[PDB]
């Protein structure tokens, strides 16, 4: 019942035999339904290009069932997350083959459109939260549509100033957190692994460094910001957050050397 969904894709052509094959692989229960959501919602070929590479390669299949089911199962079972995810995904694998060595421009852009789309999908699930029988993917949808074209890519209750509301913080957090996101993105990080292998260990040294000389005192410096000091849990956290904001610092240096290159 896999087979069945998987295979509508192709078209009346090529129309299961290479998919009956993978039938009981870990996971297929719910990759079949996370498809038949994905139709009953040009695409249809580059959807089949995708499922192409995902015969074609065991662990990137793994790897995509995997996330299909890692989802927080909760509510509106974010459809758009996980199709998000899954481009991540095939990105990663992409760009761990070398599909971007000499083309970081290109991933540049998908990063791009990424962050958008990501974005966008935020504020889908939170408009959906005042909506009744409105299913998130339809409202993220309505947006991705809507701005295909404004933002370089009909749902009752969504409205011209929500799009125009919708754009305009893209708009913001894309001049402002873009580049710091890129620095930290997945397929980015395949792509310094791959290509600039040594600058990468640099960095890596860098970082360890910089934990040396400043975890421990940035780590006060919000104990005594948040006044949490002495509850044990508060400097767990606040740990936690310097970690990441260390990272950050580190691979930003590394993004912003690495495409001044380029």
């Amino acid at each position: 019942s896999l087979a069945d969904a998987v295979t509508a894709w192709f078209p009346e052509n090529k129309q299961s035999q290479i998919w009956h094959a993978f039938e009981h692989e870990e996971h297929a229960n719910t990759f079949s339904a996370f498809l038949d959501r994905l139709s009953d919602t040009g695409f249809r070929e580059q959807v089949a290009a995708w499922l192409e590479k995902l015969s074609a390669s065991a662990e990137l299949r793994q790897q995509s069932f995997a996330v299909a089911a890692d989802a927080t199962e909760s509510c509106e079972d974010r459809v758009a997350l996980t199709w998000n995810n899954l481009r991540k995904t095939l990105l990663v694998h992409q760009a761990s083959e070398g599909l971007f060595d000499n083309d970081t421009g290109a991933l540049l852009s998908l990063g791009r459109e990424m962050f958008r789309l990501e974005i966008l999908e935020d504020i889908a699930r939170d408009k959906v939260r005042t909506l009744h029988f409105v299913d998130e993917i339809e409202v993220y949808l309505a947006f991705q549509t809507m701005l295909a074209e404004k933002l370089q890519l009909g749902v009752s209750g969504v409205t011209a100033n929500d799009l125009r509301t919708a754009e305009a913080m893209v708009r913001s957090r894309e001049e402002n957190e873009f580049t710091d996101w890129f620095s930290l993105w997945g397929p980015w990080h395949a792509v310094l692994k791959r290509t600039e292998a040594d600058r990468w260990a640099q960095a890596e040294e860098q970082k360890y460094e910089m934990l040396e000389n400043e975890y421990s005192q940035r780590v006060a410096d919000r104990l005594k910001a948040s006044g949490l000091s002495g509850d044990a849990d508060a400097e767990r956290e606040a740990g936690a957050q310097v970690m990441r904001e260390t990272e950050q610092q580190i691979y930003r240096q590394l993004t912003d050397e690495v495409l001044a290159l380029r």
